């Protein structure tokens, strides 16, 4: 009889399928409608010396050789076996055999890859004190992706002795962005070694929508959000659903957008910063406030809502200079609005960010 | 301990990879590295009461249940057993069983008539930042084909030292598409190692008419579409159908369509170019957006309606001697102006490209 472990390997390589007409098997072998033929097992060279393709020297060498052995229904064992021998040399059947398993092999070997790979930016990366710390990462991957390295690629908001409201700030963090990039993310992309890029981003919105901006070409990214109570950076999907709504006001020929996702900004902040001849488009979130961002559907229909909007703000205004960006948003968004930006579909980019020592809105950055 | 017959079972549904990377896991139960976890089997609610997940009722209850087991290598056993117990639930452990199993059934139900080629037409094949990838585009064939060979066939948007608004980088491309399809796919169809064909492509829409051109004949082909959120060639099936709507304006001697799909075209930009006496038909889909071509009904209905549109043109002007295409079309649709055309009765094409920064429409193709 063929070996418990021989039947394993054979059912495992042939996907539980007739070799010659692909149907399903398995459901019938639990049922024991396998009178005939246990297990569905045919022998291309007969286990017996007198049977179909029979001989006195490899019968008995072959009967218990996978390779010799393939599944088949019972209708087709038939037909290999009494009604169309010659048609099935030991060839013909062999051949049949490697293309049905390799076939098999290929198709089960295509799936979207698990593994993924950190990707932080924050100040004081390894620090006792960082807000994105490696072990809380690792565990808020999972069940989606799992860590294909222990270790994070650590982008840093580089310590400096300049504020958040001196330009001094914001050119030294956009170039040390630039170059952290350029230095420890690329040449690991260009390797091939990274297919999944996990990201935790905490820094000031400017910059966060820069880092979207070097990730938007990527194909496999899932951007985390700092979730407050518990705090951790794992998706709950605990509440319903952000509503978010699109408006507008004025009729001026600057185009400006505000994002009020995580807290409300009134239009008087951007007229007092832009011209008082401005068009306010506006990106809001019901009830904005700064853990409002629970959940991935969350964040994906920002993305869609944010395309909308982008669309319909170009249409609208096909004399396009640029687009100014008045954000209040969650670090998540922040650095998905600079990844889904096109480059030469959107609108150029003017980043406000509110000092919050003493003035409104200042231009800090630009995308375009 | 697990009977051989559930071991069998959850072999089979399980394609002998693992649950957790889908690595394959035969060769190594075969060379008996399965020491720590015999078959490589791990328990759900574990077997041991003491166990991840264990239970004092369901671990003798399941400890023979196919429902319960998983396979596992040893690396993400550990994972599920040891590193992360509470991110591995049961109902999240029970996803990927139902998940896995699943897909491995749906992909091993190809039978092998239905192998397809890829074929890639874009620049930058083989590269990190590539918007095709092998990877991508074998699981986007699945699972109406399989792919018959792993590697694509490249067809490559060729680097050059020319720019798109002059002609010498458009006569470039077309006899760079003609001699890579005219080596590396038409001598692969005649003995028959090349049949169905499965298209990405990526490039300008004249030379993506154009390759629909050199697919004209071939009766085996599926175009497919670049989608974005989330990014993918695979067809989706989400949305109601894409509308088409046909219509006409002026009556002019020389004959335009303008095919506006993935945006609007208004009628200036063809006027001159091409002057005022002109008749622009007019191919458009409402709500015209880049992303707008979502699935494979919506492509053939494509196909339909630009089939009726070009007879309706041919006989509204029996005295035209061509027309003028201007086209705002997603990749797949352009790909199909090109394979669908008819040198037999149809009008020759001159197909037309917006010049960026200088602006307007120029003529850099044609065919017949
Ligand atoms: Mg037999
Ligand atoms: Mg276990
Ligand atoms: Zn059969
Ligand atoms: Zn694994």
């Amino acid at each position: 009889a063929v070996s418990q472990r021989n039947k394993l390997i054979l059912w495992t390589r042939g996907g539980g399928r007739c070799y010659l007409c692909n149907c399903a098997l398995l459901g019938d072998l639990i049922s024991g409608k396998d009178k005939l033929n246990k297990g569905y097992i045919a022998h291309i060279v007969a286990a017996e010396i007198d049977g179909p393709r029979g001989d006195p020297i490899r019968s008995p060498l072959l009967c218990d050789d996978v390779e010799n052995l393939i599944l088949l229904c019972d209708a087709h064992h038939r037909l290999i076996d009494v009604e169309a021998v010659a048609e099935y040399s030991e060839p013909r059947l062999q051949q049949i055999k490697r293309a049905h398993e390799a076939r098999v092999e290929a198709v089960t070997e295509i799936t979207a890859d698990r593994g993924t790979h950190m990707l932080f930016y924050s100040a004081r990366i390894g620090e006792h004190d960082c807000p994105i710390q490696a072990q809380d990462a690792r565990s808020a991957v999972l069940p989606a992706y799992y860590p294909k390295d222990r270790h994070p690629i650590a982008l840093d908001v580089a310590r400096s002795e300049y504020a958040d409201n001196e330009a001094q700030y914001w050119q030294f963090q956009i170039e040390n962005l630039n170059r952290q990039f350029e230095r420890k993310v690329r040449p690991l992309l260009a390797d091939g070694h990274i297919d999944h890029l996990s990201v935790f981003g905490l820094a000031p919105q400017p910059l966060l929508i820069h880092l979207g901006r070097l990730l938007s070409d990527l194909r496999k990214v899932r951007v985390h959000q700092l979730h407050r109570e518990p705090k951790g950076w794992d998706w709950r999907n605990e509440r319903p659903p952000v509503v978010y709504k699109t408006d507008r006001t004025g009729h001026g020929r600057t185009i400006a957008l505000k994002i009020g996702i995580s807290a409300t900004i009134v239009d008087e902040r951007i007229t007092r910063c832009l011209g008082e001849d401005t068009t306010i488009w506006s990106l809001s979130a019901e009830g904005a406030h700064n853990d409002i961002l629970h959940s991935e559907g969350d964040l994906q229909t920002f993305r869609s809502t944010c395309r909308r909007l982008f669309d319909a703000i170009k249409a609208a205004h096909p004399d396009a200079t640029d687009l100014h960006i008045f954000p209040a948003m969650p670090v998540s968004t922040a650095i998905e609005l600079g990844r889904i930006w096109m480059p030469k579909a959107d609108l150029p980019l003017h980043i406000y960010d509110e000092n919050r020592t003493a003035g409104g809105f200042f231009h800090r950055h630009s995308l375009g």
